[PDB]
């Protein structure tokens, strides 16, 4: 666990969070409390999430006897599985291992928050803001960009932590779109996953997987049973997928160069024929 130690960077992160005196702040990875004690002066409540109970006892001691001690609430548990309460804003020092699950937990968290200011590994931050055609453009880029505005805010050298990690870090802002776009994110993610298995290969190739065929055949059976369609004896899911990809012009395209509108068009093409990624 890497403790952020530079006060200029801490002050910079708190400023970008745009705190209001009435805010509930969710602080993930509080460490020893260097950002925590600054948050408590500017916020109505700080909910710090910490898995280690011996860090909890010390963070608590460090604010004990302080006028703001009663504004600290410590959620002891693993953040990915816990039921996060309401908060207005999130600041977080996030280990790489949990960076992707934690972004989608925030994006699907209800009710909506205003802003999250998150510390990530450099590469992870670069994938968050990658654009179509970039070498780092991936599922993570497009899913985050569909659900949120995301900005790369500043680079953070490893010698600002203790102990120093062996990769550089980046601060990122994430603001969820509220309301989120009228896209079934469950189906979206099923489709985006399939196409990014091999993002430099075509979509035609991406759907020839037998795992893909199996999943779409299951869903198609549900569709046909629900609407009393009789599947002809010679029906072929592979042919039908290929027809749709061809009719909508996506057959030869690659996921690495597809933007959000391209995928909305792709998903529309499939759903129109009763093919769901559920």
């Amino acid at each position: 666990q890497h403790i952020l130690k530079n006060p200029l960077i801490i002050n910079s992160i708190i400023d970008k969070a745009a705190l209001r005196p009435t805010d509930v702040v969710l602080e993930v990875g509080p460490g020893t409390g260097n950002m925590t004690v600054k948050l408590l002066e500017k916020a109505k409540k700080v909910v710090a999430c910490e898995l280690d109970p011996r860090l909890v006892a010390e963070l608590h001691k460090r604010v004990q006897g302080t006028p703001v001690a009663s504004k600290l609430q410590v959620l002891v548990g693993d953040v990915l599985k816990t039921d996060l309460p309401f908060f207005d804003t999130c600041v977080a020092n996030l280990p790489y291992q949990i960076s992707s699950p934690f972004v989608f937990k925030l994006l699907l968290h209800r009710p909506f928050f205003r802003c999250a200011i998150l510390m990530f590994q450099r590469e992870f931050a670069l994938r968050l803001v990658a654009k179509p055609g970039d070498k780092l453009y991936c599922r993570l880029s497009i899913n985050t960009q569909l659900l949120a505005r995301v900005d790369h805010l500043m680079k953070v050298g490893k010698n600002n932590f203790r102990p120093p990690p062996k990769v550089e870090s980046s601060v990122v802002r994430i603001e969820p779109k509220n309301p989120p776009p009228p896209i079934n994110f469950q189906e979206w993610d099923g489709l985006v996953r399939i196409t990014f298995v091999r993002k430099n290969k075509t979509l035609s190739a991406a759907f020839k997987s037998s795992a893909v065929q199996q999943l779409l055949e299951k869903n198609y059976r549900i569709h046909c049973s629900v609407h009393n369609i009789i599947i002809p004896e010679d029906f072929s899911i592979a042919d039908k997928i290929q027809q749709i990809l061809t009719s909508t012009g996506f057959s030869d395209k690659r996921a690495r160069s597809m933007d959000i509108d391209d995928f909305i068009r792709l998903l529309h093409g499939f759903n129109a024929e009763g093919i769901h990624f559920s």
